[PDB]
């Protein structure tokens, strides 16, 4: 039977799922790793035991615990994010799309969540594989990990919270992956790893982290990269916020022994309602549990290993949207709301801007401040609301990448470049935030073939290009079918084309201005003073 | 006699001259000054001591000694601002210009040479000050002063050499022409002081100074403000450098006598021939000896005076040229020469950079560099060259202006804001200069009202109505006949008008931009690293 697919850890059953008028199997909920409960809460994730019998994969697993949007109940934007199923910390398992009849050897794309490290789920409607698999013939994998303190409290020089470990559950999906995909059609020569936000600074940590390494071909990075401000943490920060947790549920803090006992003792929403409480800063876009520059997973700086070539060598495709900034403006900073224009005041301005740069003096601000602002007309609401969306996307997304991809180049074997900037007919977010963080992720998993959704046709055809562009280049390493070409970024040129509706254009050095003053001069700046 | 006039000071003859076809008389080379010769150089002036006879005023007087520029022999365009008599320390006269018949009560306009505080002269054909006074009705008078260690060696604490003198020798000619000049005609109740770049700083500075403000009624500073960075030295570095002087002539250094009685036996030229020795940095726009913030002229620190409103409250006009700092990049940047477009390389840019900012730390000349480079196109040599020059123009001469007029507004009776910007047709310096440093005096003067100096009927019309609102401004505190009006600039609106042939425009906010760069955010930097 094709929904019957015998691997290494054992047999799996899935489920015959319609799409646009066809069919494809789905393996729902397929674990690969031990549930991390009870004394291995923070442990590096043990791979599944192998089970006889036949494992029911025919509906979506749990999500891993997870602190839940509750700013806009029922509305739609934001409930889109929030997990779709039961919270549990029963939660590593994958899902894995396969188009029918079962392919024998085919391309494989493997998916990883967003959500700043501290929320995420592999089955919101918006990651449905079934249409990408279905359309470009591809067997599709989501995995899932665990984000928030459950994945990434870290306390160095403990093994029983080392941190890190979502990433760890990461890697140890895409392990099974390699070993087992062949027995659902996929060839394990040439899986892709895909993800974006945090899903994307992921997948280029998987680049950079020698142990992930070999178990991957190529990549594609949306709206994030590694060495993301808000990505990472030094083990000192690490281990003052694990510290800091505990104090919040009055733990003995005598030991990283008696911290971590006590912190496995309490329910995981505990945790979650104390969580954003240990941020060092007032601040915006910093989350409080993620990845630390251990010396292991990571073997030294992001930065030294980004100058010395210290990565996997092969080809990338990445890119960012247009307004990165404007969802975490909506959530945290003041003057900004759902339901109003949100024209900024000069005054709210400046305290976005010390919102956006909690780790800049006044100095820095200042510098900040006056890049930013049209002075010919510093009381524009319009000019100052966009110009903190610049900011904020700039400093958190667009230049960290533009960083990346420069580095990165010097070393690979070939990049792609995008810049996504269509604002989608059926947005239900107001029209300030324009082309919003996360919200290209619709077309990459083809969410306009859909008519029930109400897209444009023209939105259909930009979801398939850029389905096709996805699976040629996660096939090939070229997004090009061997019509309009998407050049090669190159180390001299900076090539990127724009990705909407209209006719492709193509332009260089996306956002130079604005990213030398955040990759150059700034940290110089903040580094002297 | 018309020609004979007699003054507090005794009986002066003057000569009838010829002016466009009609004629004025002038009076020559009037004394205002013992001269400060031997034992007196470097003194405060002296007052002229009376004569009897009648003083011949019927020609130019001797220039103050002076460095001559060498760098285009018989090249029009520098030899205009060369001394065009001889040189000698006697050199303390003043010149004036009376319509005929005389007048009995009218408008004084007192002109006051620029030169970088190193040269300059009375006597130049771009000052003839008979167009203007001819044209306009008004009694023009150019006086003279001190330049260079002559006017302005600086030994804090010593009576001998106390710094300044040069410009007690224009208050000096101030205190003549309000003594005096209703003996000529002119209402010593209605002067207003003008002058050009370091003649403007000098306006400015009489402005600022409580013992020259009495003197005149009103104020004109063109291209040049009280505060530029060049115009004035701390009583330590003028001492310094006067110490420096002597050390390049091996005078004794044991004491300030010893170094002032050294300094006074050399003929001028061993003074001038090492004048340029002194200078603390490898720089472009510095000059050796300039005002000093001595206590006594200039009671507390420039920006102190300006802060506080310590300074002559009256109507004030001004404005800067369009490309201020071309002249300088000329004659000491490396990639610019006087025959060739100077299209400048990204190192010729950053070595500019350097030069053009002394003063600062890499940190700073990181922030210039940034500022002024377009990233999507660093290798532009046009964009490279035309940068520069704004860097030039805006660091030494508009940031500092608009500085000094908006402090000034706040406590002022009324202030008129231009930006000149019109290429003359017959200017004899290339293209990539654009609108001098300077090049507005000629339209002052009136000189496009003479045929043979090849200007057009438009640049004729534009010097007869510059010529008309800067005497109607002397007049009356108002450059507009009570046709176009040139607004007031206010605090609040910070209105301006471009100066040219074409309908007048009004604009705001003068290089905001940039000068909230210059004046705001640099010296922040500066301070804090
Ligand atoms: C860096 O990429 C992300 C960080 C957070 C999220 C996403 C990210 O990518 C986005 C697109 C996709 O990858 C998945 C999730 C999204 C959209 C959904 N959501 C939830 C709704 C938006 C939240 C904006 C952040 C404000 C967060 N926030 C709190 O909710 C809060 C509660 C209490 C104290 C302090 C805070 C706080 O600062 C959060
Ligand atoms: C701040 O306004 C000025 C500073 C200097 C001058 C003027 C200024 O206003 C200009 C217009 C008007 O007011 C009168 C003079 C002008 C034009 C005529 N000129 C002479 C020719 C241009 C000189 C440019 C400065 C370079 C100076 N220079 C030397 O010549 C030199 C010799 C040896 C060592 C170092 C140097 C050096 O740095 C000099
Ligand atoms: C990616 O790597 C391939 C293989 O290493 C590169 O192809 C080689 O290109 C060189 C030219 O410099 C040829 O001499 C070799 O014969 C090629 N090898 C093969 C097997 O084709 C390719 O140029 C790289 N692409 C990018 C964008 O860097
Ligand atoms: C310049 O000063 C004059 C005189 O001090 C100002 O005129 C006065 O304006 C006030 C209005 O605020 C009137 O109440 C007075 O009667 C005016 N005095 C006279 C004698 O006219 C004038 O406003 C000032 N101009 C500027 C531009 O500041
Ligand atoms: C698999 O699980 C689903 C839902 O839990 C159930 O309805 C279905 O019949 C199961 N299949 C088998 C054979 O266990
Ligand atoms: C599509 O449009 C209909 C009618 O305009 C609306 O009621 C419906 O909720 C929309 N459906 C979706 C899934 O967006
Ligand atoms: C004034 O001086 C000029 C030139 O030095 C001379 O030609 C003229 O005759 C003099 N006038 C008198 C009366 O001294
Ligand atoms: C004016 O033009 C003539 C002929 O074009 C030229 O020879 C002369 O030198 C110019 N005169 C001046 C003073 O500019």
């Amino acid at each position: 039977s094709e929904l019957l697919v015998n691997t290494k850890s054992g047999k799996v059953m899935g489920t015959r799922v319609p799409v646009l008028s066809s069919h494809i199997s789905a393996f729902l909920g397929i674990p690969f790793a031990e549930p991390p409960v009870g004394n291995m809460r923070f442990r590096r994730p043990e791979p599944k035991k192998p089970w006889s019998g036949v494992w029911n994969a025919s509906t979506y697993p749990n999500n891993c615990q997870q602190y839940v949007d509750e700013q806009f109940p029922g509305f739609s934007g934001s409930e889109m994010w929030n997990p779709n199923r039961e919270m549990s910390e029963d939660c590593l398992y994958l899902n894995i799309w396969v188009p029918s009849p079962r392919p024998k050897s085919t391309t494989v794309m493997v998916w990883i969540y967003g959500g700043g490290f501290y929320s995420g789920s592999s089955t919101l409607d918006v990651y449905n594989g079934k249409y990408l698999a279905y359309t470009e013939e591809v067997v599709l994998v989501s995995l899932s990990y665990r984000v928030g303190a459950f994945g990434f409290l870290a306390l160095h020089g403990s093994q029983e919270a080392p941190g890190n470990v979502g990433l760890l559950d990461q890697r140890m999906a895409l392990q099974w992956v390699h070993d087992n995909i062949q027995f659902f059609g996929g060839d394990p020569k040439t899986v892709t790893i895909f993800g974006e936000s945090a899903g994307g600074a992921s997948v280029g940590m998987h680049i950079l982290s020698p142990g992930s390494r070999d178990l991957f071909r190529r990549a594609i990075l949306q709206s994030g990269s590694p060495n993301c401000p808000w990505a990472s943490v030094s083990v000192a920060e690490g281990r003052r916020r694990a510290v800091e947790l505990g104090r919040n549920l009055n733990c003995n803090l005598n030991s990283d022994e008696e911290l971590i006992h006590c912190l496995r003792e309490k329910k995981p929403q505990e945790l979650i309602d104390v969580e954003w409480n240990v941020l060092p800063f007032d601040s915006i876009f910093r989350f409080s549990f993620v990845p630390v520059i251990d010396g292991e997973f990571f073997p030294t700086s992001l930065e030294s290993m980004l100058n010395s070539g210290n990565f996997k060598k092969t080809q990338i495709l990445l890119g960012v949207n247009k307004d990165e900034g404007s969802f975490f403006l909506l959530y945290g900073a003041p003057g900004f709301s759902k339901d109003s224009e949100s024209k900024i005041s000069r005054e709210d301005f400046m305290s976005g801007v010390k919102l956006s740069v909690p780790h800049a003096n006044d100095l820095g601000l200042d510098a900040v401040t006056l890049q930013y602002t049209d002075w010919m007309d510093d009381n524009n609401g319009i000019k100052n609301r966009d110009g903190l969306d610049d900011i904020v996307g700039d400093h958190n997304v667009i230049c960290p990448l533009m960083h990346f991809v420069n580095k990165y180049t010097k070393f690979g074997n070939g990049t792609y470049l995008y810049f996504f900037n269509h604002r989608a007919s059926n947005l239900v977010w107001p029209e300030w935030m324009g082309v919003i963080h996360g919200y290209e992720i619709e077309f990459v998993f083809g969410l306009p073939l859909v008519k029930e959704l109400n897209y444009t046709a023209e939105e259909e055809a930009l979801s398939r290009r850029i389905m096709h562009y996805w699976a040629t280049f996660a096939k090939t390493g070229n997004p090009n079918e061997p019509e309009s070409k998407w050049p090669l970024f190159t180390t001299k040129e900076q090539k990127f084309i724009d990705l909407n509706t209209e006719p492709m254009k193509v332009h260089q050095r996306l956002r130079v201005q604005m990213c030398v003053f955040w990759n150059q001069f700034l940290p110089k700046l903040l580094n002297a003073t």
